[PDB]
């Protein structure tokens, strides 16, 4: 029933750039999105990973954290968490009911002369119950761009931007500025020290965006491979060994339970990002205690051995690179099945020609989102690059992992061929795959 209330909002919700609208409506709710300071995150890749960095790293530190993060993989309480863990279905319908009297009122008077999204209701939910709860500290994600972004109400003093490439496609050619600069929107002037903007790997036309931001809003700059840098990286049960150095000085020895060398430029960031927030030396064993309490669900999460089976939310060409990539340098497959199932607004191509060297095959379907391409037309793409012999389809993804499945099978019993599934392609079907293995939202 606490569930019956929660699909109830969800189904509300989904029958729904300015900041008028969110900004009149925080304005109503007493501005409560000012009343704790933020780490405000950007970028295309890595966000959400961050965000769980940070927040780990904050909590080590002892603040009391919000985190607000998008999209969930299985439940929308995903999407504000507290302390490090979701709210509970109870607290997101009750921060829901709370807010609606004057959601309900920006709707009208817009009306009497366009509702509000339903991603600008979750941001004031997520406000909201931080202001609720109340926090020392949030960590924000960005929904989408920046600039005209729903979370863009808060003047964070630290703003991060993760590394920027292609992701949703309107163009073949990439305005790579015009994205850019839209993402730096989120760096803006402070009120009270200047703004500090950090900055993950970028390609040059972008790193000349952010920089002009920068200068605008007068913001204090730290770019990776200048104001810190994974200095060495070794593979280990579960992860990985990192030593940093951040803004403060150098960090050994962190042991960070999560797979790919993205992941440790991702830590970096999140350290920086922390520094520069405290105004960072951190003590060092807050940071070892906060990168080993990481998390980061449906990012190359291992569901199992025997066979191994990961799911990873990798749906554009970086990431899909990224996962294959990690793959191939930090396991030893002999064998390895992709499950996949993509959205229709990615880089579907871009996603199959980075994974086609590590998958001997792939099983396509459909992974229940309405805005999921259809089986055939992913199938025919998927098979002008693997070719048509090394692409299987299935109705829906627990067929699509019982195809797979045999097919490990099938090779673990053929002696010239340490086998496993990966499921992948959208945030969609890795949170989809997480709910058939029974996990609960984190
Ligand atoms: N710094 C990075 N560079 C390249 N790929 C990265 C990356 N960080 C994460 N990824 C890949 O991107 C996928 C999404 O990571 P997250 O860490 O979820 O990105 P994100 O929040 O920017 C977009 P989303 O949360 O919509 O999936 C991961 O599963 C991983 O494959
Ligand atoms: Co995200
Ligand atoms: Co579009
Ligand atoms: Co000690
Ligand atoms: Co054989």
């Amino acid at each position: 029933d606490e569930i019956a209330s929660l699909l109830q909002v969800e189904h509300l919700l989904d029958q729904r750039p300015s900041l008028t609208r969110i900004s009149a409506l925080m304005d109503l709710l007493g501005s409560p999105q000012r009343s704790y300071p933020s780490i405000h995150i950007a970028g295309t890749n890595g966000k959400t990973s961050v965000a769980r960095m940070v927040d780990a790293l904050v909590t080590a530190l002892h603040r009391r954290t919000g985190r607000t993060t998008s999209p969930h993989l299985q439940s929308p309480v995903e999407r504000i968490s507290i302390d490090g863990k979701p709210i509970s279905p109870a607290q997101y319908v009750a921060t829901y009911r709370e807010i609606e009297p004057l959601v309900a009122l920006i709707d009208q008077q817009s009306q009497a002369s366009p509702a509000m999204s339903k991603f600008e209701v979750l941001t004031a939910m997520a406000f909201a119950a931080f202001a609720d709860a109340p926090v020392d500290v949030a960590v924000v994600e960005v929904g989408m761009g920046g600039r005209w972004d729903a979370t863009n109400v808060i003047n964070a003093p630290v703003a991060v931007i993760t590394p920027i490439s292609i992701d949703h496609v309107d163009y073949l050619g990439a305005d790579i500025a015009g994205i850019a600069g839209e993402k730096a929107g989120i760096i803006t002037r402070a009120p009270s020290p200047d703004t500090v903007a950090v900055i993950g790997r970028q390609v040059p036309k972008v790193m000349e965006v952010l920089l002009a931001e920068s200068v605008r809003a007068d913001a204090s700059v730290a770019r990776e491979d200048s104001e810190f840098a994974v200095l060495r990286r070794q593979i280990a049960v579960g992860g990985q060994v990192l030593q940093l150095q951040g803004l403060g000085g150098v960090y050994s020895d962190i042991y960070l339970p999560l797979h790919g060398e993205h992941q440790a430029h991702n830590a970096v960031l999140a350290l920086a990002s922390v520094e520069a927030f405290f105004g960072a030396q951190l003590d060092g064993d807050a940071v070892r205690a906060g990168f080993a309490a990481v998390t980061s669900p449906g990012r190359l999460e291992r569901m199992r051995s025997a066979p191994t089976v990961f799911i990873d939310a990798a749906h554009n060409p970086a990431g899909a690179s990224a996962l294959a990539q990690t793959l191939a340098h930090e396991f030893d497959f002999r064998f390895l099945v992709g499950v996949l199932s993509v959205l229709g607004d990615k880089d579907v191509d871009g996603i199959l020609a980075a994974l086609e060297p590590v998958f001997d095959s792939v099983v396509v379907t459909h992974n229940g989102s309405p805005r999921a391409l259809d089986v055939e037309a992913l199938a025919l793409a998927a098979g002008e690059r693997f070719g048509p012999d090394r692409v299987r389809t299935a109705e829906n993804l627990r067929d699509a992992i019982d195809v797979a499945t045999s097919l490990v099978d099938d090779a673990a019993a053929d002696p010239d061929v340490r086998t496993g599934i990966v499921i992948t392609g959208s945030v969609v079907t890795a949170g989809a795959a997480r709910t058939l293995f029974g996990r609960d939202p984190q």
